[PDB]
């Protein structure tokens, strides 16, 4: 059936040792109905209300009746013959029926009944599912039906354990009603034994009838009374038999504590030591089941375990996500390497280790992650990505890190998640913190570790600093690029930046200088200037950069600057200028004595006028003037041959030149927003010139001759 | 069984006490039908009705055979033997048969019976599904079939429950059965307390029977009585337990109001808030499963909370909106950018954040529209449609839209459901207001947020302005492209296009000017001016217009405008030019001097004939001479070469010039509802003609010789 796992073998003892008794009371039951008559008999000579028992033999005549017999027999039993010998089998019934009672109480009171049948149903599903078979076996791929299955199952059980400690009523009425049982036992065997021999074959009855049939003593004979006491005899050994196992069921229940489980044999054998022992009202149900078998407590434990729940999620996952289901997820970043991106998952999948190729690995929002050593498996890894990711790492791992490790990208809301193993790395060249160091007033101690990298070369610190800090002016001295996005806070140098002088890259974005930093004029080696969103109004400092001498990309886009400096006549080298998102209104010649121009671009910007000595600059390759207040193109744009990208949108130009076709390496041109009314027939006089290079209105785009038109169609088909 | 679960622990000890007291009934019963004699003796001596009870002793003859014995025993145990006596078992059969038939009437009543039946499959189909399951896990992806399940199952609840709150039958039956056994209980105590002494082993009965026996009265014996009589007290405490059990179910019932379920632990618990109290007749169900398990109710409470059809309606909405499905449903709009169109759907289902190639997104009647924060997941998207859905967004979708959105469309009746968060937007660059902002008076106060947003190009009020809102004067210093819409109602400037120095694009449509303002003049920077539906009777203050040397796109059609004015000669930058469905009888000759013109168009006036100097405009591409009296075409304006579009719809033509075949840039000219019967022959002949470009009447259309039509139409393929 279901419940005979949950009674143990002194309980289906009692049981069947009742039955046994329920037997006894209705045979005593029917013996006394059918026929519990006493036979008596007066007697002429009385000794103390007591027969004196003192030519042939002949009958004594007592001129008695039959009726007069049936009154003297049934006075005589009602009155003089002892209440237990009539009520004995009466009284093992109600005894047997008052243990049956109190052995069913808990299975049949519903507050009881509830827990034990979500009890037994529970144990009952976990101990077939095949996950414990998988799991018993250890001590590869499974289905997705099994794998939800087990995963319902652990929930489950982990809500039902969770309601279930609270209880504390199981126990409770088990161990109440066994002691009502033992307490019954002690009564019924003080009392039946007591009154057992007052049974007896003769009986002697001075009941007071004389004007009924005229003698006061009678002898008389119970006919069942030999009977009735070899069956008392039998019960009295089968309530012996009852109690002494309910003393034992007593003893076993006040020896162990039985809210508490132990449940160390597996947890010390199979080594699942990640299974906590259980509180009241279900250790009880375990220990009943150990007394049944061990064998349905050791597959149920197994669900109890973190491990195990964390290796069906790890299987979950590689069933989810397989080899060459994921090589489909794999995208190519902007450095064109191989980057797989994990959004929002539970964890890491261990199929991703069996990417050897992965190049790029960028982990965003997954819980408590720990790198297992299988990423030793794989050569091609130099980018890990952790974006609001704690990970965790092996020994073999972090080793494996510490050798082949390249890049490391970590966005933090608090320095808590951040990996304490990342200063492990020697051999990490760029690192990205993009989270706020900013700690409680700390002089950043959390990055303090940073001069532990002695090959890093790239930092993107982009965590609202309020000043350089002074790790990073130490590990400053053998760094190439350091980028600071401070989102707008302001920052201060204060003399901090002499010290480094082998930087490349001095980008800032966002640092809301509003000044150029006196400092920067001592690192002659800068080649790369952003100064994005600094609020910088005067930018005279070129004054101060011709020292530097491979200053050669100095970008000042989203800047509010009213006029260029002449000072830029100072620099030649310059190769790429940016002043976008600015408010200047003239553009000066003398920033045409940098001949070395290539991608010079100044769009959404208020400027008036394209002056003409930019002919001047033979080298030029880019311009974009988009959203610009430029009436018109002078002829001597033209005049340069290396011009590639030209994009003039939102911008009144009413008129444009036909010497187009003097430049065959314009391969982009934008002029969409313009006010063009028609267009030059040279614009087909470019060999190189695709669908995408060409970024006209449709409108104004019919107004050239169609053959050109024809041209480019016939020249866009691949 | 099933209904183990509708009955608390008093229905089952009451069901117990009513099998033992049957048991006893039946004892009873087999005792007095198969021995309840009565042994009666006559007496001799008689003292008032009544036995006196006054050399070896010997018996007493009475001469009475046994048949006479049998008959005094007889009429003795029918006259003078108490009713009690004879017919306790019989009372205690017809009692528990009562009780039995009172515990279970609404059981076997099928007027109950069915609605029990049907409760309790809808609660055992409730508690074991795994959507509840799911609901209580969280207090991924799920099967297709046991969503639909779940969705049938939610529907089927709330038909159940609609049907059931009119009841109040169930609760009725068991309050009156719990009354009728507490008031038998009350009247068996009585009387069987009262009746249980008149049960006696020795009575005495006077029976007048003297011609048949010769004795008056008789001493008789009950061998049964003092057995009745253990038994009657067994049954008197019985009855005492189960009045006592029936008490409390008394007690329980009327100090409750069980037509009321509380529900709200699990909902105050649960964050289930939104669980509405159930009616009676169905409160009286969950308080009877509460008294046997909480937990079934618990989870049958999810399919009675409106967040957990929400939810279900989200799943189903993402399990059937597949990935695949979002991808096909994307439209170009007329922008040539992706766009998806969401209308009246419950929610934005999770797989449409998986297109990451979408740009525009359009929502229209989406009640309670959430943003989740995997909308940054979208990189393309560029512009949102909220047409009458009170968007809620997160703060990191929040910071995504801040970061990456350029335009917003919002459609509402009421101020209060429109984002709050709108000015939380910083990189916004249009914004579509088609609602009623005129709240009750207020200076425009919702929209005065507007100077928050400072990145703002395209604003597009359509609210029915009576006074411009200062924040729109203030705003508008920096605004590209502003559009209002009145729908005819008044508008007033009062100086307000003043502060604007940059504006472009000054759309007016259906504001009810009446008169052009006096404010229009100082934006000298607008290019593009369009008054339609504007009311307007005279436009002569075009010399005001002068300032304006950017003005090359002014539209006023949809007008009553009598007479052109002979200043737009003195104006010379107009390429667009608009003054359709007005009523005009004559075009001054001065406005042809403006020779830049490209799409003017003149449709639906009251015009007699043009000037030949409308022969000059060889920069003229589209023109519309719809709906006008024009008896003629002069000459000198098919001289032009570089017309692209002529419109001609109900004008009064009955041939067509023979000099229109020089024309070889002609892409389109209409000649529908004019009287026309012949085409010249000469308009075969040109190198960009197609049927879709020239459309006039069929029976026309075969009046030209046939050998172009054929190759015309065998170059209409491609």
């Amino acid at each position: 059936p279901a419940y005979r796992i949950l009674k143990p073998w002194w309980d289906v003892f009692t049981d069947y040792i009742s039955i046994v008794m329920l037997m006894i009371a209705v045979f005593g039951g029917t013996l006394q109905v059918t026929q519990d008559k006493m036979i008596c008999l007066p007697c002429k000579w009385v000794t103390k209300d007591s027969c004196n028992d003192s030519t042939g033999p002949t009958g004594i005549k007592y001129d008695l009746d039959r009726h007069q017999y049936n009154y003297v027999d049934a006075v005589c039993y009602e009155n003089r013959l002892h209440w237990f010998a009539k009520y004995f089998p009466y009284l093992v019934l109600l005894h047997t029926l008052i243990f049956l009672a109190c052995s069913n109480f808990w299975f049949k009171f519903p507050r009881t009944s509830s827990k034990l049948e979500h009890f037994v149903s529970i144990l009952l599903k976990c101990f077939d599912s095949p996950w414990t078979t998988r799991a018993l076996s250890e001590t590869g791929v499974l289905d997705k039906k099994e794998g939800e299955q087990a995963k319902a199952l652990f929930e489950k059980v982990k809500k039902f354990r969770t309601h279930v400690e609270e209880g504390d009523i199981v126990y409770r009425l088990y161990m109440r009603q066994t002691i009502i049982k033992v307490i019954k036992f002690a009564l019924i065997i003080c009392y039946t034994v007591y009154y057992v021999h007052n049974i007896k074959f003769d009986v002697d009855c001075t009941v007071d009838i004389e004007s009924l049939t005229g003698y006061r003593t009678y002898r008389c004979a119970h006919p069942l009374a030999t009977l009735f006491k070899i069956l008392a005899s039998f019960y009295i050994s089968l309530v012996i038999f009852y109690g002494l196992i309910c003393m034992y069921t007593l003893w076993w229940m006040l020896r162990r504590s039985l809210k508490k489980y132990s449940f160390e044999s597996i947890r010390e054998e199979s080594s699942y030591s990640d299974i906590p022992d259980v509180k009241n009202d279900f250790a009880f149900m375990l220990h009943l089941i150990d007394q049944y078998d061990p064998l349905y407590s050791k597959r149920f434990a197994v669900f109890l375990s973190e491990v195990s729940e964390n290796k069906l999620r790890q299987l979950n996952l590689n069933n989810e996500w397989t080899l060459d289901k994921l090589r489909q997820r794999l995208t190519k970043n902007a450095q064109d390497k191989l980057e797989l991106h994990l959004f929002m998952l539970s964890g890491i999948p261990d199929t991703v280790f069996d990417l050897v190729e992965l190049e790029v690995l960028k982990l965003e929002l997954i819980p408590d992650v720990t790198i297992p050593p299988s990423i030793a498996q794989l050569t091609g890894l130099k980018e890990l990505w952790l974006y609001h990711t704690a990970a965790k790492i092996e020994a073999p791992a972090l080793a494996f890190l510490r050798e082949n490790l390249r890049a490391l990208h970590i966005k933090f809301t608090d320095i808590k998640e951040i990996p304490l193993w990342i200063y492990s790395l020697k051999t990490l060249e760029e690192l990205h913190l993009t989270g706020n160091l900013s700690a409680e007033n700390n002089r950043y101690i959390v990055i303090d570790g940073l001069r532990e990298l002695k090959r890093l070369k790239v930092l993107r610190l982009k965590s609202n600093l309020s000043k350089l800090p002074q790790v990073v002016t130490d590990v400053g001295v053998h760094l190439q690029k350091l980028s600071i996005n401070n989102e707008g806070t302001k920052l201060i140098v204060l003399n901090s930046l002499k010290k480094m002088v082998n930087l490349t890259e001095l980008e800032l974005i966002r640092c809301d200088l509003e000044r150029i930093p006196h400092s920067i004029f001592s690192l002659h080696n800068l080649q790369e200037i952003d100064l994005k969103d600094n609020n910088l109004k005067t930018i005279e400092e070129i004054i101060s950069f011709q020292h530097l001498h491979r200053l050669t990309c100095l970008k000042l886009w989203y800047n509010h600057i009213a006029y260029i400096p002449i000072q830029i006549g100072n620099l030649t080298n310059l190769e790429r200028l940016y002043l976008n998102r600015n408010k200047i209104e003239k553009i000066p010649t003398q920033l045409f004595y940098c001949r070395k121009l290539r991608y010079l671009d100044l769009s959404h910007n208020n400027l008036t006028f394209l002056p003409a000595d930019i002919g001047l600059l033979q080298n030029l390759q880019n311009l974009a003037v988009t959203a610009n207040r430029i009436e018109a193109l002078p002829p001597e744009l033209f005049q340069c041959r290396k011009l590639r990208a030209l994009h003039l949108g939102n911008n009144v130009l009413q008129s444009l030149p036909s010497r187009v076709g003097e430049l065959t390496n314009l391969t982009q041109i934008e002029l969409r927003g313009n006010r063009l009314e028609c267009l030059p027939v040279e614009l087909g006089e470019c060999p190189l010139l695709k669908r995408s290079g060409l970024v006209v209105e449709e409108d104004l785009f019919s107004t050239l001759p169609p053959e050109v038109k024809e041209r480019l169609w016939r020249a866009d088909k691949e």
